[PDB]
This record gives structure tokens, C-alpha cells and sequence, in this order.
């Protein structure tokens, strides 16, 4: 069975996407936006009070297989949306005015692999010509300074950038969806762990984005808000200087598509448990992250 306070395997998350939609058709629609290399269904949940010509925020989780708290957050977010709509004024306004496109797990094949074989797997599970080595790093696979820095051209490496930008079915599916909905998508949020950071462009170069001041102020306010709940301290800034250079990232790509609010979240912790964050921290991690996500949503909505 599914639990919001445990890590759930893909079979369970999939059944959950169907169940939560079936139980809340007036707040959620489910579509598949493509298949993974191994033929799993890439679900996208449109969360919001349905209506004509609404703006949108796009959020994905599960780019990287071992970052289990990421997957857990997208599920937590959806329950908060459906349970508090109509009761909590902010979420009610959010869902009335805009849609959240929530992609609960992008790299499903890798996620399944962390359950069945190797808990520390990161990449996709696609084959590579000429080698037995498996997988591409999805967050090096976007057309954003592709493979120019902080990425490897070797399929056997953890940061393999792929045979070409969008070579992976999963990243092509995500990019295709965003390109087809650029007019409506006002913010792009991509959830990773760990490090307790909010990052914004750029990661493929040390150059700063045109609205750097605004993004910094927004990130600063969001981390302050997150800390109000349990005292958890986040840092923030441009990807390249705040953590390390990493070309081909989805946040940089989305930004260069014209989505002016583009953020990578790095959730708990700072290395004590790393990727193996105990289930006993899921609730607190998700609740504080909610505050930051809602702060950003409120800001974006107020600036349309
Ligand atoms: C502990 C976190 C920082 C994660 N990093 C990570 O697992 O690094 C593994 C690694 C292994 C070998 C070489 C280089 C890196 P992740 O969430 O994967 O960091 C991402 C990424 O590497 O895709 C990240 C790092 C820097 C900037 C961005 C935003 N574009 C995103
Ligand atoms: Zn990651």
C-alpha cells in the first residue's frame, strides 16, 4: 500500500497516481507524456481547479534515481493540494488561478533499479552503443551548454551527458511537453537531494542571468520561509558557484526557453545521511519544503 511517510516503489507510486486522480477528478487530471527506455509510463499530474487558459507552474521530481526524498516530495505536495483546497486561502487561490504540472518521477527506470538492485544508482537505464556500461545522467542531457563542463562524454561515468542532447526518451519527453506549453508555464521547479540549497541559473557557465537580482531575492525569501518551521538552514545562489558547474541541466535549459523563474531545490540533508535520508525525516522535510514552494508560487502569481 501507498504511504506519504514512506518511500514507495514505482508500482505503488503508479497505482497512487491513478487512485489520487480517481478520487479527486475536480482537482487532478493524469496524462502520460511518454514512455521510459524500459517502457514505463511517464505520468504528469495537472493539479488545479480546471478552467480555460490558465497559467502554470511546472515541477518535477525523481530526475536522479537514488534521491528518494525528491520522489516523496512530489507525492506529499499533491496531497496537500487536494486536502487543503477550499480551506487554506493561499492554496485555494493558487489552484483557482493556475495549474501545477507535477511530474512525480521522471527517471522511473533508474528508480526501479534502486529498489531492485542498487540503492545508489543515479542515471537512466538506457543501453549505450559499444559498451556494457548503462545509463545517461538526465541532468546533463539538456540542450544547455550541452556537455561543455561538469559532464562526461564516457557512458561509464556518473555524469555521462548522453550521445546528444535529449538522447534519452525521458528528457525528450519532458522537453517536448515544456516546449509545447511555453506560453503558459511561468516557473520551472526541479527537485533533487541532497545539500539544502535553492539554485538558479547558471550551472553551465559562470555568467549570471538577466534577472539575477530578482532570483537571488526570491531564493533568499524562500529559504527564510522554509527555516521558519523547523529551523532548517538552506543556502542559495547560481548553480555554478553555489555547488559546482554542471552543463546540460534542465533548470538552465528551461530558463533559456524564456521561463524566467527556474529553480533547482536540493532537499535534506547535508551529508549525515545523504541520499539515504530516513523515512522519519520525510514529513518534516516535505512540510518545510512546501513553505518555500508556496512562497515562490505566491510570488510568481503576483507577478503575472
Ligand atoms: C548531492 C547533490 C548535489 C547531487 N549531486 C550528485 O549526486 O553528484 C554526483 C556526482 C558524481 C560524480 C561526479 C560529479 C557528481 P545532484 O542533486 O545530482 O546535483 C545536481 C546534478 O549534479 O545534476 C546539480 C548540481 C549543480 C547544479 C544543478 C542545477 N543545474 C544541479
Ligand atoms: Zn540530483
Amino acid at each position: 500500500g501507498h504511504s506519504y511517510e514512506k518511500y514507495n516503489n514505482w508500482e505503488t507510486i503508479e497505482a497512487w497516481t491513478k487512485q489520487v486522480t480517481s478520487e479527486n477528478p475536480d482537482l487532478i487530471s493524469r496524462t502520460a507524456i511518454g514512455t521510459t527506455f524500459l517502457g514505463n509510463n511517464i505520468y504528469l499530474l495537472k493539479v488545479g481547479k480546471p478552467g480555460p487558459n490558465k497559467p502554470a507552474i511546472f515541477m518535477d521530481c525523481g530526475f536522479h534515481a537514488r534521491e528518494w526524498i525528491s520522489h516523496a516530495f512530489c507525492q506529499w505536495f499533491v496531497r496537500e493540494a487536494v486536502l487543503t483546497y477550499g480551506y487554506e486561502s493561499h492554496m485555494t487561490e493558487f489552484l483557482n488561478k493556475l495549474d501545477f504540472y507535477v511530474l512525480p518521477v521522471l527517471n522511473i527506470d533508474g528508480y526501479i533499479y534502486t529498489w531492485t538492485k542498487n540503492r545508489m544508482w543515479r542515471k537512466t537505464r538506457s543501453t549505450n552503443a559499444g559498451t556494457t556500461c548503462i545509463g545517461t545522467d538526465p541532468n546533463r542531457n539538456f540542450d544547455a551548454g550541452w556537455c561543455t563542463t561538469g559532464a562526461s562524454t564516457d557512458p561509464c561515468d556518473e555524469t555521462y551527458c548522453g550521445s546528444a542532447a535529449e538522447s534519452e526518451k525521458e528528457t525528450k519527453a519532458l522537453a517536448d511537453f515544456i516546449r509545447n506549453n511555453l506560453s503558459s508555464i511561468k516557473a520551472y521547479l526541479t527537485i533533487h537531494s541532497y545539500s539544502q540549497m535553492i539554485l538558479y541559473p547558471y550551472s553551465y557557465d559562470y555568467k549570471l542571468p538577466e534577472n539575477n537580482a530578482e532570483l537571488n531575492n526570491l531564493a533568499k525569501a524562500a529559504v527564510k520561509e522554509l527555516a521558519t518551521l523547523y529551523g532548517t538552514k538552506y543556502t542559495y545562489g547560481p548553480g555554478a558557484t553555489t555547488i559546482y558547474p554542471a552543463a546540460g541541466g534542465s533548470d538552465d535549459w528551461a530558463y533559456d526557453q524564456g521561463i524566467k523563474y527556474s529553480f533547482t531545490f536540493e532537499l535534506r540533508d547535508k551529508g549525515r545521511y545523504g541520499f539515504i535520508l530516513p523515512e522519519s525525516q520525510i514529513q518534516a522535510t516535505c512540510e518545510e519544503t512546501m513553505l518555500a514552494i508556496k512562497y515562490v508560487t505566491n510570488y510568481v502569481l503576483g507577478h503575472l
